[PDB]
């Protein structure tokens, strides 16, 4: 095949993920079949035990492998369905090699980093880059992205493995893009090139040589600094790209394409791309990038979550709201509301912030309760569900709203003050939601119902069912272990609550939909993982429509 | 003695100079006698042939050594009078060692970088750090500042020489402060520590270990990032300083002092500083830092120069205007006017910018014509002198205004259209200013009259003479070779021009002062090099006063 | 405690192991309690699957952990009984950390090399250095030896962990000895210092600084090169040791001690060693080092093994023969005989070498058949046992001689040509030795009977039993799975074969001893692992005595 390593420069967070996804969505428009790999140099088998604050919004694949977030970036930009093995980590490699050694497949030899770990890495990359990722099309380009910055101790095995790969795989079949940062200190007033120079030198001291250099700055740098980069890093002034901070990332593919990163790649990897045909293929992205600027309607949605401090803990939620808002042709305006600044405990401590957050929640066309883990801020979600239930305000719950809304409904419509979750209060006599960990080896429901499953709609007219297109079953991605208690089912059904969607066994209620309320859907799965820029998700679409009050008109 | 190396981190321009001057002005307030050295790793004997755009505003010392700009930073913050040897450059070291080798003082030995260049560097630093710099007080601390960033190829001899110095000089007599940059990319939204980590690691790979780490950022970083720095760079959380972008640099000494960099230094170098007395000594700087904030008067001055693109080409001029404006208790507002966007040549090409610059020059309480070299923009200065002469607007000329004003005066008051400078038009029959290079070995006037000389005032009432305090002679620093033609002297004297100050020979007119005009002083020396924050320069003081119309009141 | 890292210089094989054991046997003579750790940067849980050619003579500890060879060097020089955890390997560390991560003890955190792997390494070293290694004496010094050379990619985690350790553990409690090589090319004719300089510089680029530098050369280097080392590596000329290639390694402790490496250590680690008492403690080693030179008797022993190409595949055997030869006051002279140059297959291919090896085996006072694995050269051992049985020549078999001698005895004294080992020919109808792998979890005999077990002597006069001192049971270290077939027992007993020693079940015959032959002992364990320089092993002692014909006289 043909590989494109995308290493990283001064810092982590410069834009490797967006640059890699842009390479992917260019080579995909030009006709090729692209796959991707993300290499995390951390010693973790998978992100299934990470916190959102670490790197943000643990993803979920179809087979059930909690992975990084760039694994979702790739899917949203390429419309592919990656697998568990598209995420290499130091832990995976070392565990594989250790198991092989113990079982004796390295029979009588000193297993050392070079060459055994790097041969494991190369065989992993070569075996994964050929797994059919979009049906039955054998891939043709593989965008490997190396996490972290060049120079770390954790990423020495990978830089060495690729230093050998670039010769093992016939260098005409291997590019390398080095994304770097060009700071512009406000005190001085001129962009500085020493960081990129030092990073390029450190990358050369490891053998590799940058075939491209993407200079990521805040404002467009002039031509003086491009000449300085080209000279002091020894690359042609046409293979140094400048990508400043654009408005939306749907502009990065186009900004690179107008800098000839299709011409350069087709010359450097010999891809045989027909330019006389590639013109009218990157059109949906121009359309999207223009709709990103030509919307003035200001629909404001409330996100009442726990981790609302770093704006990457909800990357999937935010990028699934933006897709729907762009599809309806309204302009999104997100407000982030903590769920702990909604209980009386801060009313006694900080009434100022209490009232400020409650006001923000009040003047907002819609409410969204994300998922999460733990007991902190769980009662604030109950408060928000109660408010949106008694104020006729649209609301959507994803895998934890379906819990924090049944809890409310029960407590404040049937009086069971004892209602709670088996996690929150294990000694409750009213367990409205109980776990179902009967696995013992994973064949029953049991452990976290990870991956994609089957959800069939029960009978009856339902707004969310109409939204999906009235099919019989849809497959979404669950990351839950609990469930609604099957003895409060009728107790909550002889009230304003419904139960439309569930599985084949019919003992896992997963789509609740209040009656009389304009929009009070809440689902047990994660509908945000299946959203794509040209194919938004039906629950978020319904939330936005019912929020700007166009839902019935859209239905008709 | 005791040495304080101040190396540099991610970029050049982070603040090494201000941090070093702050160390100096703290240890000077605590009673010690501080000297300084600046180490430029460029191969240049001196800056006497540099351009302002390279590093900015070639300085001039008392003996006549054109040096860097940090050599003026040190003087303005410590009130010392440095020498030629307070500026090491790779060129100086290599030329010294090569001359020694050729003359045979390394008799029969292989002169190599280690140890001969580094021994030359160490002997230079030790011999210079003991030269009485403020009269007869033998210094006690030496603030060596290493230019450039750690990792460059040019600064390997110096890092090695100091790696050996820290053992040759009894490590209890040697600190090290490492100024580094902590970027905060707007796309991500969190300060990043990887650059400082990488720089500290690269500095450790050279032997040295940071005794301090000054983290220079744009906005104050929280405590999370301070803990991250302290951990991932292995320094105590009390020896990591944070200096954000303050308003004026008179705040940096105080901001460091309140972070205990006096306590830490007195503990680490064993300086025997009496804290029960050091309290009421750093008071002039608190006064200045508060006067920097509590002025609201908006006096606006025009700077019509050539290099007005990078705001360091006039560092001395700007910092000499700010001193006077602070001493008068007005708030400065500088406007930078190109001298080439004032001739008809842009009127024919860009009348928009032509009129914009002329308007900026029009609505400004004062005019200042700096010095410079060459013929570009020399006629725009004539235009500005003419405008300020026919509009009764105060003006000051420094070593090139004294030329561009005599040129105007002659041309537009006696009609000698042929008037020009021997540089501009060598074939002129009217040479109003002629060179005086009769040196042939430097003993006559001859070459650039560098250094400080004697200027006696001729007889007669003069505003500038009254400003200086009516002394008989003052010593300023000249950097000129030309002079007023001694045959147009009376021709320009039987008009609105005067000649008050000159040397002992009386054939070098160097202070002109128009009659009838409120303020049209112009001088042949550089009065900006002798300005200090608590002692402004008389010409700039007079310019500001006559600009805000308080000159006569101040005189009385 | 107090730690002594012993890193390595230009090459691997320079002498780290002997230098570390010498530190140990000095600090042990001075009264302290020393332990040891060996750090192998290879990714292998243990050497239990290594080949002798890789590093040489897989060792066996008391609990049953096949380890490196330096783990036996330590025991032979310190008389301690190390454990499984005294051997760190990259595999052990990474598997430990991965298991911890998966079970969740790093709850929600990004497990990365720094700091998690290096904290695992430091906690391992600190927890192991306090395990009572010689009964109940808590250790006081720990000699950590870092395998490999400084600069390898495999040994970056360990160098980083120790860079942090030297500060975590109060630097007055941490030394560092850097063993380096000083080549002397025959073409040039002068010892070269550039390799040691480069290695010391590379070690400084990692933070650590050599407290000692042991210069290992071939012939004693003069004082010029010691001065060059001291200068160009910045260490005092009294902390640079020179250890040339001595005759026997019992000289290295004394050669270091006369260079004041006791004084330097007691000054640098503050050990409180009483020199007025340490004089008459290092006396057994002077005695041994002199007996190494003052023996002239030339006893020649035959070693018929398979791996006789690199003179480290039998390190334990050779060092157990030398101990006995020194205890008898004879001078050893080993001959290494391949066991494959003894079959007719080379008689048809290389009769020259065939006859040469057979002659070497012929003119040798004794024969020794080591252990091993596989089928190659297994018949040559049968040939040698037959020759030594029909020529009345002493012979000793260790864990494979007990097989290759019963095989012979059966085949050539009862005619069972079908006799063989279940490994050699699985389809044999005469299986004289059959496996016993009935473990299925390790509680039965089952898998390799690793570690030390119990061996009781059955009744009857036996030379080997008299040699051991006529005790009832002795514990040796087995590494075997096979066993003598329990149905040929009486068939071989009504002949010139005996069975004296066995376990408590009496179905594992492990000490055979022919009748009429002067010395034909063969044992199923490995008696060479329990030999010490001042306490030789009884089987090897008996072999040497019966070889030089003094066995009966020694018995009396
Ligand atoms: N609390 C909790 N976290 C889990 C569990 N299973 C997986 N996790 C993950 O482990 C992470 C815990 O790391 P933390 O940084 O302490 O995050 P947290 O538990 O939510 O704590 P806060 O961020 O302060 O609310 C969570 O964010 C989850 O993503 C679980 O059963 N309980
Ligand atoms: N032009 C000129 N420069 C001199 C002379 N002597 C010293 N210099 C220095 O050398 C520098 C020339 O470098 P340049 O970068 O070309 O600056 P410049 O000559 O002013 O050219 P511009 O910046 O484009 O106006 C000047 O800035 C002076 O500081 C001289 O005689 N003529
Ligand atoms: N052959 C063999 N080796 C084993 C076995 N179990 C452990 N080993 C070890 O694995 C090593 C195999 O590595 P090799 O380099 O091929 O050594 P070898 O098998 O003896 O092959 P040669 O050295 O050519 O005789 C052996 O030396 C043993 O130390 C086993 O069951 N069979
Ligand atoms: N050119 C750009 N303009 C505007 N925003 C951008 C641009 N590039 C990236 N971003 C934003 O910056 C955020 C971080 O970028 P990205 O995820 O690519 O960092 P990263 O280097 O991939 O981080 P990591 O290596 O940890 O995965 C993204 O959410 C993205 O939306
Ligand atoms: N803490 C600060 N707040 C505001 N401005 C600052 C601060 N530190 C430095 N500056 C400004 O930044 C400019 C450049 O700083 P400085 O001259 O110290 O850089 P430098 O590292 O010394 O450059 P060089 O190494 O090339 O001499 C100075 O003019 C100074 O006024
Ligand atoms: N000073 C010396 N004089 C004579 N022989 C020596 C000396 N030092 C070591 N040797 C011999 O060299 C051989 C290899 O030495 P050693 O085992 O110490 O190497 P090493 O560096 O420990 O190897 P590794 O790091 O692979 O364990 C040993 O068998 C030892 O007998
Ligand atoms: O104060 C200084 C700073 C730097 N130098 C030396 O002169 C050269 C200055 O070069 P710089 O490091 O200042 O900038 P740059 O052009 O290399 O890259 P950017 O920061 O613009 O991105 C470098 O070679 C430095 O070693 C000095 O001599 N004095
Ligand atoms: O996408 C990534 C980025 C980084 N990593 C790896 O996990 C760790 C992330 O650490 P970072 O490099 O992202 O940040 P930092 O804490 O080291 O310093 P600052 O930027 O905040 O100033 C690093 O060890 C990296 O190698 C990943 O696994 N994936
Ligand atoms: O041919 C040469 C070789 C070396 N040199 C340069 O002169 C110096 C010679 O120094 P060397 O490298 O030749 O020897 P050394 O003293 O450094 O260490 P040993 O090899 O003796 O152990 C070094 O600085 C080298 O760069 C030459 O100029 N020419
Ligand atoms: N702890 C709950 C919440 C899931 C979520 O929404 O994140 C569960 O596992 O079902
Ligand atoms: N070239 C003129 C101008 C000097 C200046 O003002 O910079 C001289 O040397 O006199
Ligand atoms: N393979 C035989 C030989 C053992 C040996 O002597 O090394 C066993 O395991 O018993
Ligand atoms: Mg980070
Ligand atoms: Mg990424
Ligand atoms: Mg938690
Ligand atoms: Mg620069
Ligand atoms: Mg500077
Ligand atoms: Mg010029
Ligand atoms: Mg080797
Ligand atoms: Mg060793
Ligand atoms: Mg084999």
């Amino acid at each position: 095949m043909k590989y494109i390593l995308v290493t990283g420069g001064v810092i982590s967070g410069v834009g490797k993920g967006v640059i890699a996804s842009s390479f992917g969505t260019l080579l995909k428009s030009c006709g090729l079949d692209v796959t991707s790999i993300k290499i995390d140099p951390y010693i973790n088998i998978d992100a299934g035990t990470f916190s959102p604050y670490e790197h943000g919004e643990v993803y979920v694949l179809d087979d059930g492998a909690e992975v990084d977030l760039d694994l979702g970036n790739y899917e949203r930009f390429l419309d592919v369905t990656l697998h568990r093995d598209n995420n290499i980590t130091t832990g995976k490699i070392y565990k594989l090699v250790i198991e092989k050694e113990r079982t004796g497949e390295y029979l009588g030899k000193t297993v050392q980093v070079v060459p055994h770990i790097t041969d494991a890495i190369q065989e992993w990359v070569e075996r994964v880059a050929q797994t059919p990722v979009q049906g039955s099309s054998k891939p043709q380009v593989c965008i490997v992205e190396l996490g972290g910055t060049i120079g770390d101790i954790e990423g020495m095995p990978f830089v060495e493995a690729f230093r050998q790969f670039q010769f093992r795989v016939k260098r005409e079949n291997f590019c390398l893009a080095h994304v770097s940062l060009v700071p512009l200190p406000k005190a001085t007033g001129e962009p500085k090139t020493k960081p990129t120079q030092s990073s390029v030198r450190e990358l050369r001291g490891c053998g590799l040589s940058p075939d491209l250099i993407v200079c990521r700055s805040e404002k467009p740098i002039g031509l003086e600094v491009k000449e300085k980069i080209s000279n002091f890093c020894h690359v042609g002034p046409d293979q140094v790209i400048c990508i400043h901070d654009l408005n939306s990332i749907y502009h990065v593919p186009l900004l690179m394409e107008q800098n000839g990163v299709i011409e350069y790649l087709n010359e450097r990897l010999q891809l045989n791309i027909d330019m006389s045909k590639r013109t009218k293929c990157l059109q949906q992205w121009r359309d999207l990038a223009r709709r990103t600027e030509t919307v003035r309607r200001e629909v404001c949605i409330a996100v009442v979550g726990k981790y609302t401090k770093f704006t990457d803990s909800y990357a999937s939620v935010v990028k699934a709201l933006q897709h729907a808002a762009l599809a309806v042709n309204r302009k999104l305006e997100l407000v982030f509301i903590e769920s702990c600044l909604l209980e009386e405990e801060t009313l006694h401590s900080e009434p100022s912030k209490y009232h400020k957050e409650w006001q923000k929640l009040c003047d907002s066309h819609g409410i969204l309760v994300p998922g999460g883990f733990g007991s902190r801020g769980m009662e604030g979600k109950i408060r928000a569900c109660q408010w949106a239930r008694e104020n006729q305000k649209p609301l959507l719950g994803i895998c934890l709203g379906l819990q924090a809304a049944v809890i409310e409904f029960a407590r404040n419509k049937l009086g069971l003050k004892d209602a709670n979750t088996t996690e929150i209060d294990p000694n409750t006599a009213n367990a409205l939601v109980i776990d179902m960990p009967e696995h013992h080896t994973g064949q029953l429901g049991g452990t976290m119902r990870l991956g994609k499953r089957i959800t069939v709609f029960s009978d009856g007219p339902s707004v969310i069912r109409q939204l999906y297109g009235n099919p019989k079953s849809v497959q979404e991605r669950h990351r839950h272990r609990y469930e609604v208690n099957p003895k409060y089912v009728h107790l909550l059904e002889e009230q304003g609550m419904r139960f439309v969607g569930t599985d084949v066994d019919k003992t896992r209620m997963e789509i609740i939909e209040l009656s009389g309320h304009p929009y009070f859907v809440a689902t047990q799965y994660h509908p945000e993982y299946l959203s794509r820029p040209l194919k938004p998700s039906p629950p978020f679409l319904g939330l936005i429509l019912a929020s700007v009050d166009r839902l019935n008109q859209y239905i008709q």
